């Protein structure tokens, strides 16, 4: 039943940020700056089903 | 061949600032508020040509 998450802001809904971190793709994957501004949007795609 | 330059981030490309700040011009200009939010919009268009 426990995981992690981000918490509900004003500003946004549930945002999970369970495992792997999209921080961390950014120094292990080499990723230009056209795919760096993409991990934002991805970021908000994370919303939680119930 | 060296520059200035801000570090492309995974949001952005290349930003210029070679000389003279922009933040300088308010206090060598007195801007109203209509001119001073311009500034960064000014300031995302100095994209390096290649």
């Amino acid at each position: 039943t426990d995981y992690t998450r981000i918490a509900a802001s004003a500003l946004g809904p549930e945002i999970s940020t369970e495992g792997m971190p999209l921080f961390s793709l950014i120094e292990s994957l080499e990723l230009t700056e056209a795919e760096t501004s993409r991990l934002p949007v991805i970021q908000d795609s994370m919303v939680i089903q119930k």
